[PDB]
DNA sequence: ATTTAAATAGGGAAGATAAGCAAAGGGTTGACGAAAGCCCTTTGTCCCT
């Protein structure tokens, strides 16, 4: 899922549990928190225009990113240092 | 204006079954998009001659 990270970094790509789009749409203010990540914490993601890439079955790197805790599995770790780094970034 | 007071209201048995509750048709349309790129303009800012 790294051609699909690269792509996600090569645009806007925010990634967020915090944020005042779901109030206003003309706000723009988009917060993540570091206390609050767990076994089953699912996050939102903001790019210009919400241009993806799909991954030869349909599914953009939200429907990848919140499925079987996949990113609590990238951030704790135990995917390597390879991804990790990426997703802290 | 006056006009009475006491005693008591019955026990029993039943309260019917059979049949069926239609069929087609339809259920509106129009407004309520941000981010980025592109040119054009109108006015701060320094200039000379």
């Amino acid at each position: 899922i790294k051609e699909m990270i690269e792509d996600f970094i090569s645009k806007g790509g925010l990634i967020f549990t915090h944020s005042g789009r779901y109030t206003n749409t003309n706000n723009s203010c988009f917060i993540f928190n570091k206390n609050d990540i767990g076994v089953d914490t699912k996050v939102d993601m903001y790019t210009p225009k919400s241009a993806g890439i799909k991954n030869e079955e349909g599914e953009n790197l939200w429907q990848v990113l919140n499925k079987a805790n996949m990113f609590y599995r990238i951030y704790s770790g135990e995917l390597g240092e390879e991804l990790q780094y990426l997703l802290k970034s």
